[PDB]
């Protein structure tokens, strides 16, 4: 059981809420790249 099953589905989402952060923290370097 390397991955946790329960813990996936409960803390999605706040991987999710995160996710949002994570977006803009990647699109600073990406959008720095591709322009």
């Amino acid at each position: 059981g390397s991955m946790n099953a329960p813990a996936r589905a409960a803390a999605k989402t706040a991987a999710d809420a995160l996710a949002a952060a994570k977006k803009t923290a990647a699109d600073a370097a990406a959008a720095a790249a591709a322009a």
